[PDB]
């Protein structure tokens, strides 16, 4: 499914991502916009550690959610990867806010680094009445 802007903004706050762990939605919002364009199909193989990302905000299953083909994983999420390529969010939103309890925080995707982080992202949810 490839969501709407405002209408993932819209989901995003009733499953309670803004200000999660300080995060704001506008944040949540830029890091999913820059991993897959809203697309919960999305994937990327990486062939350096062998896994893969799935889903709009692009969980690796190295250390996220097993896929049963890659090498020393972990399964922080304890969730099948195919359950991120889904087009209900409720299993993506549960597992993000896993990734983002630990140490690192956000910082953990090189792309929200890159492209969100000391950025103005306000244009991710102005408009959606969020």
């Amino acid at each position: 499914k490839v969501f709407e802007r405002c209408e993932l903004a819209r989901t995003l706050k009733r499953l309670g991502m803004d200000g999660y762990r300080g995060i704001s939605l506008a944040n949540w919002m830029c890091l999913a916009k820059w991993e897959s364009g809203y697309n919960t199909r999305a994937t990327n193989y990486n062939a350096g550690d062998r896994s893969t990302d799935y889903g709009f905000f692009q969980i690796n299953s190295r250390y996220w959610c097993n896929d049963g083909k890659t090498p020393g994983a972990v399964n922080a999420c304890h969730l099948s990867c195919s359950a991120l390529l889904q087009d209900n969010i409720a299993d993506a939103v549960a597992c993000a806010k896993r990734v983002v309890r630990d140490p690192q925080g956000i910082r953990a995707w090189v792309a929200w680094r890159n492209r969100c982080q000391n950025r103005d992202v306000r244009q991710y949810v102005q408009g959606c009445g969020v």
